[PDB]
């Protein structure tokens, strides 16, 4: 039987790593892309389809689920895995990021955040409890994602609060025997774009001790150049022997560059959200299938993609479906986009394992941006 | 290799029949339920899923497809079968019924109907041509579905026009060698609720000669009692050795009673349309999954249904999905409802084959309306 949590690194190239996370509910191949759910579902896909694309783990949506149908109700029905029919690992975010981005009126304090549903409270203790009620396998500490840009003073005060909340998250998780024995807990580094604050945050998280370490506070408007600059110094501050999770990233080129900088795990709504809006990812860059140039194009979305959509249906058909507002259009676009992301991760893993990831990154960028 | 068209009756009980239609693209078990597409898709289902529910044939949507993406374009892309990925028989309606129900401004004449898209003309010749361009296997004659109620004079004039159009449909179909050799053509009986007009229409259609005969002009507001009364005298007027197709019907109890009256084929948007709106069919009658009573119900939609939805997911989960507006909710409701309809048809076929259909009908009604 698998352990509660074990991360093993099988091969390395520069800062990039490939390996596996073993958990009770399954193995996660890294670098990993984790598709993101909306309301106990990955949009427009059955769980068997999500698995068929190559996903080893998905994200649940703590913020949506605590409001509807409610975390207690999901627990009463047997937990999120049973409820939605996904029996493999699930990671849950801690909810505050989405509260601060989506909620109408927020009130923040040392205790947590109160907010009005689009009233509810969210504290480190309540966040960990909700994630337990959902039955999450990878639990995120409750943090504050500092807005960008932030002054050094405000970034420091925010990061300091997040580190106090990280300790409260650790203690809440450890107090609950079933959660501590069966799930894993990740800490989230903050500190905005400032190296000294990123270092203080990394040091605080390592002193507490976590199963994995996320880089928080990025993909919040700073742009790729700045994100990469912050990753350059921030990832080496985290424990080398634990997974590194870049939250909310990102486009294919963001993922490649982040792996070059030591990131092992990614989540992003982009492939699911933008597929419904007509954007399809291809090795030659994204296309918008709604464009009239595809109305009679009999080729698949991408000429090399191995997914079931590209084996069966044409650009012309999917163009028509999306233009007509048909549900099958969203289903096919979403399956292809998630499958494309998984094929990207597989090429990344294979190229690191073979010591040719730097060349893969160069070749990928030349063709994707040609 | 299968013939162009062969209908064989394997067993009979009273007016009910069970058997098969063999066509080049597959066998159709009768009595048959034919799921209805919207715009080159059966809503929210891949074709493989439609087939998995038990469907042997589906309906294309001539009215929608002639407007978008256009019949000529579909032909240029290889036909509707290739375009949507369904390789089995497709029946297409002739388009006038939907024009008269959906179009904003209509102008009717002996030549056909002109209308504005929500300008285009539709005549017997153009209707048959569009169905050819789509690559339909079962082509419907171009008719006029008389509004209900209709005076005897107006019903007669309308039926007479439909019979002239039926002859024009026959000749257009026969002129096109590839269509005549590979597809089948059905005539449509009209005459409103009037026995003498139904008889004149049946006689006119039999003189022309068709591969199958539809009962048109019903399910247009007359209610089940009146529909059944008209079927009682109308179905025996059609050739016994050809299939009898009741257009646009219907609810499960409508289907059972129509089979008792000699109907072999059915199409209806109800299972697809109403599933998206939360109505699920069960052997104990329909339920609305949005009702709060299902919020914590761990049972499947129906306790006996063999479909994949009822094997995996609970009422509580589907309730949540539909309340949340999630695409997966529509997917699961639609798959279950179409599968339920196919299981109904299978029970009908098996009970006729075993000489116990009358008992099945009685048992079905007692439980469905309990
Ligand atoms: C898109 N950019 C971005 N996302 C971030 C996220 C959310 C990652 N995605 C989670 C899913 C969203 C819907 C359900 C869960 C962040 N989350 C936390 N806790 N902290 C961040 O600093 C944090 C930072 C992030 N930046
Ligand atoms: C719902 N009631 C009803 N439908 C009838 C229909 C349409 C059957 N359904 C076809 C699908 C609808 C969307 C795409 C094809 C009828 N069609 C014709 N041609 N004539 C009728 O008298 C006729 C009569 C009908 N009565
Ligand atoms: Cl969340
Ligand atoms: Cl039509
Ligand atoms: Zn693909
Ligand atoms: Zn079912």
């Amino acid at each position: 039987d698998r352990p509660r949590f074990s991360f093993s690194i099988a091969a390395r190239e520069g800062k990039a790593r490939t390996g596996t996370i073993e958990m009770k509910r399954g193995v996660i191949r890294t670098p990993a892309f984790m598709p993101v759910g909306t309301a106990a579902t990955v949009k427009a896909l059955k769980p068997e389809t999500v698995r068929a694309t190559g996903a080893d783990i998905i994200l649940g949506n703590t913020y949506h689920l605590m409001l509807r149908p409610g975390a207690e109700r999901i627990a009463k029905l047997g937990g999120l895995h049973s409820f939605m029919g996904w029996d493999r690992p699930i990671l849950t975010d801690s909810g505050g990021y989405q509260v601060m981005s989506l909620s109408s009126l927020t009130k923040q304090s040392e205790e947590g955040v109160t907010f009005k549903s689009h009233r509810h409270m969210l504290s480190p203790e309540r966040s960990i409890e909700i994630q337990h009620l959902l039955g999450s396998d990878i639990v995120m500490a409750f943090d504050e994602c500092t807005p960008y840009p932030a002054t050094p003073s405000r970034a420091a005060s925010s990061m300091e609060r997040s580190m106090r909340w990280a300790k409260r998250s650790r203690d809440a998780f450890d107090s609950r025997k079933e959660q501590a024995e069966n799930a894993a807990l990740f800490g989230i580094q903050q500190g905005s774009v400032f190296e000294n604050l990123r270092q203080q945050s990394a040091d605080a998280l390592a002193e507490i001790g976590f199963d994995g370490y996320a880089v928080g506070g990025l993909a919040v408007g700073e742009g790729q150049d700045e994100m990469f600059r912050v990753l350059d110094f921030s990832v080496p501050m985290l424990p080398d022997d634990k997974p590194h999770y870049l939250m909310g990233v990102g486009k294919p080129d963001d993922i490649v560059g982040a792996v070059e900088r030591g990131i092992d795990m990614f989540d992003c709504v982009l492939p699911t959200r933008s597929g419904r809006n007509g954007q399809a990812f291809t090795w030659d860059g994204p296309i918008n299938i709604r464009n009239a140039r595809f109305s009679e194009d009999l080729k698949p979305l991408d000429s090399e993609c191995h997914c079931a959509v590209c084996q069966k249906w044409s650009r012309a058909y999917i163009h028509h479906l999306i233009r007509a507002g048909e549900i099958l259009g969203a289903m096919l676009m979403t399956e292809h986009n998630i499958a494309f992301y998984q094929q990207l991760m597989q090429k990344i893993r294979d190229s690191i394992s073979e010591g040719r990831f730097s060349q893969f990154a160069q070749d990928f960028r030349a063709r994707y941006f040609a």
